[PDB]
């Protein structure tokens, strides 16, 4: 794949549009877009395993993790494929998202197409929280909005 | 893939859940589930090209058609990959979908993961309407509900 898009929606005010682009079947994935409705500050931003919206964001499952690693930040060697870290919302509740990641992919074994993008209630502690939950979700809390990742024109 | 799912939602009362399962790469895809809120009778049922929900079902674009063929019914050689024909709603407004198709796939060039499933306003004429629109959309009319096709557990 080359271009993909995800529309985040939830039961609250959080909504956004996140694009993904991958020039090469191997490489870096550019991820960008905007999310509104958020409390100012850091929010966990992850690719969850299943593109299943049958029970809202809950049915998305845990973080996409085909290498069976523990949770971390995007720069850690130890992390889930789906660990994209935090995004930052401004005082207007708006997160201008721009991330480049070489672990997720739009092709191959780490393909995230058909999976779910989630934006969280609180900051992802990137696996340094000192408890089991930190090693699973970064303590990012509830899922405020999500969308299935789909193929874009 | 083995298993994928799609949650259909739209601007009106149509909603449903559709499952797709494929056991061999080859291989035939079983499609099944329930759609409620429909007018009794025949409704067009297609996989559209983009998993892009940015502007409702409109942004899903045209029928998935990597072979650049004309619109047909699922039994036709001449058809788009996305042409699943009609589903039938009963007098309760419920379409209990059960289709088997070996043109769509959950992998390879005809993969529908990350594309959009749509259920339409009217019957799909299966490319037998005698006008240009018939050879494109089957004259199935408006898009009542759609969802991105996602990976299920
Ligand atoms: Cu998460
Ligand atoms: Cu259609
Ligand atoms: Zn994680
Ligand atoms: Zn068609």
């Amino acid at each position: 794949a080359t271009k993909v898009v995800c529309v985040l929606k939830g039961d609250g005010p959080v909504q956004g549009i996140i694009n993904f682009e991958q020039k090469e079947s191997n490489g870096p994935v550019k991820v960008w877009g905007s999310i509104k409705g958020l409390t100012e500050g850091l929010h966990g931003f992850h690719v969850h395993e299943f593109g299943d919206n049958t029970a809202g964001c809950t049915s998305a499952g845990p973080h996409f993790n085909p290498l069976s690693r523990k949770h971390g930040g995007p720069k850690d060697e130890e992390r889930h494929v789906g660990d994209l870290g935090n995004v930052t919302a401004d005082k207007d509740g708006v997160a201008d998202v721009s991330i480049e990641d070489s672990v997720i992919s739009l092709s191959g074994d780490h393909c995230i197409i058909g999976r779910t993008l989630v934006v969280h209630e609180k900051a992802d502690d990137l696996g340094k929280g000192g408890n089991e939950e930190s090693t699973k979700t970064g303590n990012a809390g509830s899922r405020l909005a999500c969308g299935v990742i789909g193929i874009a024109q």
